RNA sequence: GGAUUUGACGG
């Protein structure tokens, strides 16, 4: 790269930098700068400071000229993607064909585009696949094909509270041809380079986003899957199930099969549940990597005969699983009870015996889950109550949100528990972002509302500061939803006390105005009457 | 206007 080149681009970036240029004449400017890439896409591309000037130009330059740069580069796409500058650039291509998406005018100059850059990559896939770089590259690609822009942390696929909330049960129409063509192009390989796709961190990744973009597909999943497991009706051979059971301690691997069992057809997860899984249930809960294997299994079971040979496996050992720091595998079978309809109260009773050992410990079932990991890493068992101020445990909680979704016939040792809590304990639990979710599920339950009444009477006196929390406001808009008029007043009568710190707040205006807490301080006669009629 | 599992990802 020469300092004419070097001096061009940059001058350019120092254009946009300044404003002195409109809309109209920067996206023209930006492709007659694509122009000056002809016969060295490669060499700017991955220039350390190019690479950024040529991402602006892509981003800011209209479709005719993205495409045209896209045709001119196809033949050195792979090598741009693989490289560590290079791949930004590649993606930011792809970024700027996805903003043509709505139009419906683009379609066929898009899937030309995407033709050019699918067929040099299933010409040659499996070291893109695997580098670091071009497995981004290719996410984004298969993503843009199937018609998604806009990024999704699961379809790349990082955690999210979505995911979880979906496991504990809580569109364009794109190029479909050209997504068929890409991914049948990154599957046609040996079987046994297929076994270490299996286990590269980036293979994997890449066939993760493939298999989200084709859930509901199922006679392309019936086809994709068999060739990701290698067992190539579908049934998994004797040999190849002892293979993938192997294998399933791996990180890479254990993510990859997460996602094929969230997608699974009936059939093919009924044949995973029976050929692989079933039997070595306990022994990959206490695996680190596939217990989350065994989660996205109990969470996707079909029926009750699968429920009962989970609870079987499982059940038991709910004490070894919350020890041993796997408590999601048991959040994942009480849920998927739930759903199935099927062990419900066996679940929730295994829980209480799981943690509470004795049966007069068993009143402290709700301070234990709250703290699930404090109780059981504490030094003496059998004195452990509580822990003042402390950070409530994420799925501790998020269990006790599950427990209170089922009927009340199943769960009270669970409502006597919480609704027993002393006041200072049950305010603590309020002003938890986990705990405060906890009491609005118990508020939402079917227990009584004499049981209701008497934790929302232990709140009283605080939900003034419950009320300038951001979690905590939810849960006095549902306490006052839940109340009687002279608790509802009561309520407002604390509200109104630090009306000026909660009007500050980002959540305050919405509380004020939903509680009235104006018309309740100004007419408080016709307050009460208009509360009186709720 | 709200916490988000115990095991991965870039010039």
């Amino acid at each position: 790269i020469d300092p004419e080149t070097s001096k061009y681009f940059s001058e350019i970036a120092n254009l946009f930098d300044s404003n002195e240029v409109e809309l109209e004449e920067r996206s023209v400017i930006c492709g007659n700068a694509l122009e000056e890439t002809r016969g060295r896409e490669y060499e700017i591309a991955t220039d350390y400071i190019i690479s950024h000037v040529l991402q602006t130009l892509l981003e800011g330059c209209e479709l005719d000229q993205l495409c045209s740069f896209i045709r001119n580069s196809a033949s050195v796409f792979p090598a741009i993607a693989m490289d560590r500058s290079g791949s930004h650039v590649a993606e930011s291509a792809l970024k700027s064909l996805a903003t043509h998406l709505e139009n419906p005018d683009a379609y066929s100059v898009i899937e030309e585009a995407l033709h050019s850059i699918c067929k040099v990559i299933v010409d040659n896939p499996l070291d893109m696949m695997c580098n670091c770089y071009g497995s981004h590259v290719l996410r984004r690609l298969l993503c843009l094909c199937k018609g998604v822009s806009l990024d999704s942390p699961e379809l790349y696929g990082a955690k999210s509270s979505k995911a979880l909330a979906k496991r504990l049960n809580l569109p364009h129409q794109g190029f479909p041809g050209m997504l068929t063509y890409l991914l049948s192009g990154l599957l046609s390989c040996s079987r046994e380079d297929m076994k270490y796709l299996q286990v590269d961190q980036y293979s994997s990744l890449v066939l993760q986003t493939a298999l989200r973009l084709m859930l509901k597909q199922d006679e392309q999943l019936l086809e994709i899957i068999p060739l990701i497991l290698r067992c190539n009706g579908f049934h998994i051979e004797t040999n190849v199930a002892k293979e993938i059971l192997e294998s399933m301690k791996d990180n890479s691997f254990s993510h990859l099969v997460e996602v094929i069992l969230e997608v699974a057809p009936e059939s093919l997860y009924n044949e995973m549940f029976n050929k692989v899984f079933k039997n070595s249930l306990f022994e990959l809960s206490v695996d680190r990597c596939a217990n989350f294997v065994i989660q996205a299994l109990i969470s996707h079971a079909r029926d009750q005969e699968q429920m009962g040979i989970m609870w079987e496996e499982l059940a038991p050992r709910f004490k070894d699983l919350l020890e041993q720091g796997k408590s999601g595998v048991v959040a994942s079978l009480i849920a998927v009870s739930q759903r199935l309809q099927s062990h419900e109260n066996k679940c929730c009773e295994a829980l209480v015996g799981a943690v509470c050992s004795t049966n007069e410990s068993r009143i402290s079932i709700l301070p234990r889950l709250l703290f699930l990991d404090y109780y059981f890493g504490c030094r003496d068992k059998s004195t452990w109550e509580w822990a003042p101020g402390a950070k409530m445990h994420v799925m501790g909680c998020l269990i006790l949100q599950g427990i209170f979704k089922f009927s009340s016939d199943h769960i009270q040792p669970y409502i006597t528990s919480l609704t027993s809590m002393k006041a200072e304990y049950i305010t603590e639990t309020a002003k938890d972002s986990s705990g405060a979710r906890v009491i609005e599920a118990f508020l939402a339950s079917d227990a009584a509302t004499k049981q209701k009444r008497r934790l929302i009477i232990k709140l009283r006196g605080h939900f003034g500061e419950l009320s300038l929390h951001t979690s905590g406001s939810f849960t006095v808009e549902k306490c006052f939803d839940a109340c009687n008029l002279t608790l509802r007043e009561a309520i407002a009568s604390e509200l109104l006390d630090v009306k000026v710190d909660l009007s500050k707040t980002k959540q305050g205006p919405y509380l004020l105005r939903k509680l009235d807490i104006d018309g309740y301080a100004s007419r408080p006669d016709q307050w009460k009457s208009r509360q009186e009629a709720k």
